């Protein structure tokens, strides 16, 4: 009988329990993510603040329940205080110091295929529990540590929605009507495969229309050394039409990504490019 615990909005002053201080992990959308510190154990920790609403307490859930999840920024607990008069959600996060995905490589495509692997997954999870990050950019994707074995998060859920409402032969579609559909974030991951493997993205800046026109290419030198086989991948990701485009769990069976151990350790010109623009 294998259960988790369920969330619990803790009510008392996230100050007894933590350590608040001034430093800025970063900034976005909902403000300052500070660092914390938890008193009885002295771990750092993101702090994360939301204005107390339905809408708010809908994203905390989903990241709470796809924190089991290896790959994904795990919630440690959440609070709801009372913040200038103003009810807050205040969200603590384990804390990611490795830094953005792009920048720690700047700073092989076989290297490019374990990375890509491990945003497969952080995926293929959510999906199998019926939600979207539609988010899935380089940004949300940070490292645990500096370290060489740190390994990739994703994050930021301020757009995850639930997909699902409301017979061994029944087809996926008699199942249900399920829209919000998740192929962006298959769309996100070509992006992403692209850049890493050269250092600029496919699209570049008449750039909405490039996009809706869907056309992009492998420019050599850059892809010269690429497989046709690593380009039929991004093809399939980089379709233009959803129901076209390739699914989290077709991914993650195709060979590139099912077996990296056995990919080329061919290098790639990423970082240089990466930092030249
Ligand atoms: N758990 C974390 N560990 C380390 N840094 C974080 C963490 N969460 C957020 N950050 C920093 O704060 C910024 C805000 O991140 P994000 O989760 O995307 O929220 P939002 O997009 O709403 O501003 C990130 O770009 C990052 O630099």
């Amino acid at each position: 009988f294998h259960v988790k615990s369920g969330l619990q909005i803790k009510k008392n002053a996230i100050i007894d329990d933590y350590k608040v201080t001034s430093q800025v992990l970063g900034l976005g959308i909902n403000g300052k993510v500070l660092q914390i510190f938890n008193k009885r154990t002295q771990e750092k920790f993101a702090l994360k603040m939301l204005q107390d609403c339905p809408k708010a307490r809908r994203e905390v859930e989903l990241h709470w329940r796809a924190s089991q999840c290896p790959h994904i920024v795990r919630i440690v607990d959440v609070y709801e205080n009372l913040y200038a008069g103003r009810k807050c959600l205040l969200i603590v996060m384990e804390c990611l110091d490795g830094g953005e995905l792009f920048s720690r490589i700047q700073d092989t495509e076989r290297e490019a295929s374990e990375i890509m692997k491990s945003i497969g997954e952080a995926i293929q999870y959510l999906h199998s529990i019926n939600i979207a990050h539609r988010d899935v950019k380089p940004e949300n994707l940070l490292y645990t540590s500096k370290r060489p074995n740190a390994i990739l998060k994703l994050t930021d859920f301020g757009f995850a929605k639930e997909t699902t409402s409301h017979p061994y032969y029944v087809a996926p579609e008699v199942l249900g009507p399920e829209k919000y559909d998740k192929s962006c974030d298959m769309w996100s991951l070509g992006v992403i495969m692209y850049i890493l493997l050269c250092g600029y993205p496919p699209f570049y800046s008449g750039m909405k229309t490039r996009i809706r026109m869907g056309q992009y290419e492998f420019p050599n030198p850059e892809w010269s050394e690429v497989s046709e086989e690593v380009k039929m991948l991004i093809r399939n990701l980089l379709k233009t039409e959803p129901t076209q485009r390739m699914t989290i769990t077709e991914f993650m069976n195709h060979p590139w990504i099912m077996q990296s151990t056995k990919v080329p350790q061919t290098p790639l010109h990423t970082s240089r490019v990466l930092k030249e623009d």
